[PDB]
């Protein structure tokens, strides 16, 4: 499935090159433009844990999720792949979890050392 597609075939966007973040773009954007740092970045999106469940969905709260880009308000690998994202795209990424949330995890949904499945589109950005 999409999993395991982004998995074998996805993209690695971190900077260390130590596959922590993988990428498939399936919904190409416009443009060229990226969000910068510090930007309201507006999204929507659903999480998968490895053990094939849906943890989350902004679609199933009919609002999306907003946060400033480049801040640590959320998940390492959220700052980068978002990053890289252009107006209107939707991406696919995996996330292994030195990228997201470690040993400790996130109770009650999310184990220790658990990868992360996203499906991301970029509503829009705004510098503020």
């Amino acid at each position: 499935g999409a999993p395991a597609t982004v998995t074998e075939q996805g993209e690695d966007i971190t900077s260390k090159k130590d596959r922590g973040v993988l990428k498939i773009v399936k919904r190409v954007g416009n443009g060229e433009e990226t969000p910068m740092i510090g930007d309201k970045v507006y999204v929507h999106y659903k999480g998968k844990l490895s053990n094939g469940k849906k943890f989350d969905s902004s679609h199933d709260r009919n609002e999306p999720f907003v946060f400033s880009l480049g801040k640590g308000q959320v998940i390492k690998a959220w700052d980068i792949g978002v990053a890289t994202m252009k107006k209107g795209e939707i991406c696919h990424l995996l996330c292994k979890p030195e990228y997201a949330y470690g040993s400790a995890g996130s109770l009650p949904k999310i184990p220790s050392n658990a990868t992360l499945f996203f499906e991301i589109e970029l509503l829009d950005f705004k510098g503020e």
